[PDB]
């Protein structure tokens, strides 16, 4: 069983939606971590400076390679406002996965 | 080389950058991040109103050490309680110090 | 797919953005992050003093994953310790959220 990591970076109003429609299908363990992108620009002392930025939340996901698709569907769909910014879903390979509390490794830490 | 990322209870950050340090390990760095704990409703719409403060602690280091990385910080982590969380590997194709150009492992 | 992250000193952040925006390379988001500087107990130690840096992260194609990341190490390089490091990760795949385009075309 090989491991992905899900991540999204989406506009912040979506993430309780993305939580409730992954809890639904039985994925848990999502994470969140506020982030940010660029919107104009001030200068100071040999510096430029942006003045403006866009909120976002990072979420990520760690799923077995079986539920990776059906996963960032259920992220993307969730995610999608229409407007410009709706953000982004990647994954990438987990080579090795542990539970702290029990030690468990693989499938059996998801 | 290798990223250890690690997702832990907060009040175990000091005692794990402790450990690693113990073992050369250095270049910790920690951002802060929340997991799930019950949601209300507001017009017709659903918001999470209920979250767990948490601190995602990443450590690049080379193979030849990752294992033992993954193990220190799962030991020093544990509480035995719910929530203490996840370690894992992902691979790093290239690697960078940023004052030096030096890549691979001259960049640890 | 590829994914450059880097962890730098946060006065460095918009040249950085300014440099790759000049470069045509668009996405990038930051994180603010901690690096470590003492120490006391209250049973566990607790660590009194930490360096502010900020994380970015973008997503640039295999092709450019070199020129993005020498824009990053020269704009963010200052000469003094502490200047930070930069790496590549593999993306296995990318969606593009408001569109559902996927690989190149979410770039």
């Amino acid at each position: 069983c090989r491991m992905k990591l899900i991540t999204a970076i989406v506009k912040p109003f979506t993430l309780t939606d993305i939580k409730d429609a992954l809890e639904q299908a039985g994925v848990q363990g999502m994470t969140v971590t506020e982030t940010q992108g660029f919107g104009h620009t001030e200068v100071y002392r040999g510096a430029e400076y942006a003045v403006d930025f866009v909120p976002k939340v990072k979420i990520e996901v760690i799923i077995s390679d079986a539920q990776a698709e059906e996963v960032i569907n259920i992220i993307v769909e969730t995610a999608r406002t229409g407007k410009v910014g709706d953000g982004k879903v990647w994954m990438t390979n987990i080579e090795e996965l542990v539970r702290v509390r029990t030690g468990e490794r693989g499938e059996a830490a998801l």
